[PDB]
């Protein structure tokens, strides 16, 4: 079946909890391969150690810059940059997991999970799974951003991986 995964986040070195992600390989397989192999880190880079560098209370927790931690960076399993796979999974509601990217066919490693429906974002960003367990931990996630995005503890994924 679709992978899942996992994220264990920190905020100022106090863990905060597990975020688990269901993956829909089903309707996009090369999106979610390579959010799952960022999780694992098998190519040798990815998503351990690395921050949400932007949070912005009531829309999205933003994260996946594992070169530059600053929304600047990023690189896919595949390359640098590779294309939007299809829109058709939508901003439905809190929990959605979605590509962050520069606009069309930009994807790199950098996502987000919405806390809220963010319907404006439909057939522009790629969505490729949902949470599963854990929005306890995202909406702590959430509490510590801002409406800059600037988040006001730093919030590490310290750990992540594949649970099956
Ligand atoms: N990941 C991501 C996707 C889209 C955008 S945005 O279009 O530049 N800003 C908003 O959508 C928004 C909505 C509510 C409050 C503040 C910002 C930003 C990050
Ligand atoms: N790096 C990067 C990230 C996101 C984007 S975008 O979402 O396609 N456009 C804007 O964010 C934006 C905001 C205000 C004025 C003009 C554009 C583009 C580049």
């Amino acid at each position: 079946g679709n992978p899942l995964v996992y994220l264990d986040v920190d905020a100022n070195g106090k863990p905060l909890g597990r975020v688990v992600l269901e993956l829909k390989a089903d309707v996009v397989p090369k999106t979610a391969e390579n959010f799952r192999a960022l999780c694992t880190g098998e190519k040798g880079f990815g998503y351990k150690g690395s921050t949400f560098h932007r949070v912005i209370p009531s829309f999205m927790c933003q994260a996946g810059d594992f070169t530059n931690h600053n929304g600047t960076g990023g690189k896919s399993i595949y390359g640098s940059r590779f294309p939007d796979e299809n829109f058709t999974l939508k901003h439905v509601g809190p929990g959605v997991l979605s590509m962050a990217n520069a606009g069309p066919n930009t994807n790199g490693s950098q996502f987000f999970i919405c806390t809220i429906k963010t319907d404006w974002l439909d057939g522009k960003h790629v969505v490729f799974g949902h949470v599963i367990e854990g929005m306890d931990v995202v909406k702590k996630i959430e509490s510590f951003g801002s409406k800059s995005g600037r988040t006001s503890k730093k919030i590490v994924i310290t750990d992540c991986g594949q649970l099956s």
